């Protein structure tokens, strides 16, 4: 078992370098063949997806359901992507130096995208059609629950390929259900580039601790919305009112003003609120409740808690939060800016609800998934973070 | 205790890496004039101190001139520490600040990592030199320098100390390990709550032991072979010219112009006594062109391929990604070397050796990445920053 | 009262732009998604007041390809219906901040991308530019002032009522799109020279009015006088490049040969232009060559043909070098292309020829808005300043410096 | 002759033109290099030539005056330019297109650059040195007054010139003080490509409505500060202590906070307060005079300092719209909507928030240089550095691709 994925990435990084070759036609036209083909086996696909969803019950489970929303949205998906910017082969910056030398860089792929998903059998899709646009091989790993649905839509992505003159290598789908092979992928250093996991944060605590190739991932995410004393309490109800807020974090100025109506609009829509002592006097001296005591670990359910102000409030969030989205409702221009420099998240927002941080509300058009770590990709991600920058020369015979 | 040392390191480098991180523009730049006026007549100490780490040395035997502040090394590092003064300051830039139709504008800012690890050999300038661009670019460091000049690097980071204090950065701003015990390397390289990335230069075998170590990620170059391949539709001038880290290991010639080519070039290498490691079919054109003396396979290896396709191949399989060339003369040649050679550099018409971050115009080399994510070919301050998402809202929900 | 009239549409203008380039993407698209619908529904009725447009038109016996660009048929029609959701879907390009560095005195300070604020469109015929113009300018956050042709009366004032429809539609004021309604050609004097309430004109017409605007203006404009392209084929040209390159405004009008390949070049060249019914123009050496391929007949060229305009001048050149030379000196720095399989010739082509789209290997036909990506096409611009080549969204924009300070004083 | 002489110049730059737009960085940091020399070693040939021509007002002989300090100040400058980075020949944006073409922007040289200035020898060195670094060839008419010291000023650019093999018509200056030079430059459309002029706004103002060629230039006029109801008076202070403010806009609300330190401060600073109505009835509650009455004609006339009292933030706006140059102004607010609007709306080349209008400058910039500031909407707005001399056009990687 340890040869046959050895197996799968040598062919994998092979594939790879036709893939990179492949022209924005080429790519596209391999899109649009899986989309059509998807519109044609409606039935089979939601045939062979039934079985699945019935031993599933047998024994989340909607998100493993293909609907006939869901394979629409497959389908837009699919030529979403095909009608995006091809990003391979652009050059850019390429300036002269006095050395005679003109330098500048080439996007490129990465090479090899491993996907490593639990449910969610469109992912076999969606991430391959993005790996695919941006010129890379994809290897794909589904979980045991969706197997015939895997296999059925991984089978209309070869059709695809095969359309275009495409290698059938261009996606590889690991056909076992041995334990050992996620082991082996999330090592195979030389062969795999980058790793997205589509999982629980239950297999995304195994890859983090194990992998060893580079992933592009969140660990589900504690996100704030920071009422600062400034804060128009309009804009506080409208902002506040993965990505989703679970901590409030209010100044202890503007408190009894924003959390009197902030608390009872959202009891009215059955949110539960955990507070902090001093936010649990605030709600109970406005009459609403009833409230829940907030332990250390709180830092359909909503976490308040009651700071001095900016200064506690960006601590607390560097500290506490898992640098996702945090967002920040003020109006004065200083602390807007000093927010948004200083809060190390992912996405940073002043007056604007923090769902709005995902690739199709910040015009990346795709989103293979949102990370919250610093290096390389940071925030929804797109296709660029598929893709790598390496430096091009055109020389004109200069020696050094 | 050295678990607890290095613990302690790494919480007081987060903390100071807020500090850093919000600092102005003149505040850095300050700080880093102050340590090169620091350096400048406090040299004494510095020069006490690493005499006796020569000294130690050299009853151990071997690197002792890499070691040694001349009054030309610290006059190197002064002028270092005032060029990295004039690069801009890449901190807090805001671009592509665009409105989308919910109303929000969205663009991205360019902040820290936060904090930095750099490990290095026993050439204490390079303490200065990553600390001041660590600095510069708003990150706090840790310093973990070579065993052999730990009373230079001592020396050093007090100077920096100096420096930090005078434009009112905090002291843990930069911290150089004070231990020798190579334990503290293992923890460094593993402290993920507490370090965003690790810069590592050194040979081989220290940079190997520390990637199946290291669970904090790396900026680095795992070296290997570079080349130059020297097409059928090159010219003779210009492969003379380009083929005399980033140096040409190995030499890959096409069939069709071997003789014209392997002639001259054989005899400009075989003139500064650099041994010739040949295949077969370059073997019998060297010896047909006098060219000699020759050894199967300051050393250069020689290839001779049939042409584009199978370079293209042969760099791609057998290279380290690092650098890579082609001579050629032909447009659609030189474009398709470009694209499909995955090297972090790569050049039509020109040395190998110009992958540099001088020579690149970074103005910097924090060091040289062969890596496909995050930062590829020389790295300079940017390779030490991230980019995030920022959102100019006016009150949307959604 | 010409002069009380048009300055009262300048200053009509001035206040409406104020109000255009604060409006929201979403009241933007909207607008332009609304008049799409209008011109959807009222599609037979603009139909018939175009018949009376032709009619009136065929009737003083104008010119059939002036009467052709009058003619508004459904596929015209349904084509500025296109254009107008391509625009709406277009990224909205105003108020956009690039660039915010900060300085070692404290201050940041980048740029903030803004609409000029007030087009003059200035159109002969062609109705359908009534849509398309105000379209772009609209969503570009410039207002935009109006004066079509006499012969497109009816059809002028149908579509721009629509467009007061989709403004209103989107809370836009009506001044954000004004038609000089008047048929006075003194207008069109003070237009360009309304240099107070008009940032740029963009003309579309012939090389008639354009020269006249050329001579007359003083408001800056955007354009181009005259095509004059040139397929320069290197004597290190692929045959194959050259022949799918020539065959294939923006079309090849002037043809040069390196006189070391014009034999292999100019023999197939020449009997597929004369199958195509082409008049050849020919200096000496081009005319030994194809009489010796036994291609014709042939003109001769005059000095005049490589400065003119089915027809084809064609000229020998000895390389690259005196090629460069011909296209800077006699081109009209549109569109220019090289054949050529040699990398440090093509790389020289591209730095050396000084046109607004420069090519390697590729058919001057691809010079065009959408062709390169920028999805809309205000016009092709051969000057140097400001916009160059062919001008999408952009083109109606500046970028102006913005400041993020701390309360720093100098 | 001056007509003939004028049209010869024209085609002696146009030829030059293609050496120096295909001149290396190399070569033009050379010639640079090399006019900084001549000018240290012909110093003082050159400085006899100023002084026969600052011999032949006040303080215009000042600034006429080649001084010991202005030819380091013109030396260090050359070096300067030399240390920048080389605009010429960039591509950018090289991206492919489904019809398989790949098509992206070069950044190219205007061609010829006319610069009109007045009686300070050192733009001779400094424009040319701009011009030159962006690929252009120049042609330069200076003022009449260091006719002498712009000749010798031109020798010595023509030795660097040809140290650098580049061809001596890269840079010409005019050898005569006849005034219908000017009048033919701003009309030589053949053979100019734009003209910077340099100088008062009488002079700018003649050319504006004369030239054909086009022009990047800035026609004079007020820059306003505003400061708005919800301004620190603190950076209000510091803040409102040719980019100088001329008009002061006042909140009417934050007036007697802000004008009774800020007219404190001004009067012992020696500046004539001309203020409206209200700004009178403050500052004279605050003890702050003597004050003049600010006419209509005032908030479009540039030590005065005029003081208008508005409403808020929607007045000071329509009223900089209105009256100012568009050059530069600022607002000190601490409301961040205020601050993103003003930004926004206001219609000036450079608008700032919390910083003085003294930073709308090439070097505060960050440009590195400033060749000069314009206040139009085309091409180059706000100060303008190298790519303000440099043009855009469309480059094509194709291969092979046809289209009819």
């Amino acid at each position: 078992i340890d040869q046959y994925m050895t197996d799968v990435g040598r062919r994998a990084r092979r594939a790879s370098r036709s893939i990179a070759r492949a022209s924005t036609a080429a790519k596209n036209a391999a899109l649009e063949a899986v989309a059509r083909a998807i519109e044609r086996d409606a039935g089979a696909l939601k045939a062979a997806n039934a079985r699945d969803v019935a031993r599933a019950k047998d024994k989340f489970v909607d998100r493993l359901t293909l609907s006939d929303k869901a394979l629409k949205t497959m389908v837009e998906g699919l030529r979403q992507v095909a009608t995006l910017p091809d990003p391979i082969g652009e050059m850019s910056n390429l300036k002269y130096r006095p050395s005679g030398i003109q330098v500048g860089q080439m996007r490129v792929p990465l090479g090899v995208i491993g996907i490593i998903y639990e449910s969610r059998p469109n992912v076999t899709i969606d991430a391959a059609a993005l790996c695919l646009k941006s010129g890379n091989a994809t290897i794909l790993r589904g979980g045991s629950e969706a197997l015939e649905s895997n296999t059925a839509l991984a089978k209309l992505i070869g059709e695809g390929l095969a359309e275009a003159g495409l290698p059938q290598d261009t996606v590889q789908v690991v056909e076992t259900a041995d334990r050992a092979a996620v082991g082996r992928l999330i090592t195979m250093t030389e062969y795999v580039d980058v790793i997205v996991p589509r999982g629980g944060k239950s297999l995304i605590e195994r890859l983090i601790n194990e992998a060893r190739v580079p992933m592009i991932k969140h660990l589900d995410g504690i996100c704030h919305v920071y009422v600062d004393d400034r804060a128009s309490v309009t804009k506080a109800l409208t902002v506040c009112d993965c990505n989703t807020m679970e901590t409030l974090l209010v100044a202890r100025g503007i408190a009894p003003a924003v959390l009197s109506p902030l608390g009872r609009l959202y009891r009215e829509k059955g949110v539960e609120l955990r507070v902090d002592a001093d936010a649990r006097a605030v709600l109970e001296a406005a009459g609403v409740g009833p409230l829940v005591d907030a332990t250390d670990e709180d830092w359909p359910v909503l976490a308040i808690k009651i700071v001095d102000g900016i200064d506690a409030a960006i601590e607390h969030i560097n500290e506490y939060g898992s640098h996702h989205t945090d967002a920040i409702v003020t109006e004065d221009h200083d602390r807007a800016m000093r927010f948004l420099r200083e809060v190390d998240s992912a996405s940073v927002m002043v007056n604007a609800s923090t769902r709005f941080a995902d690739g199709f509300e910040f015009g990346l058009g795709a989103e293979i998934g949102i990370s919250n770590d610093k290096l390389h990709a940071r925030g929804p991600v797109g296709l660029e973070g598929l893709t790598s920058l390496k430096y091009v020369v055109l020389g004109h015979g200069e020696g050094r």
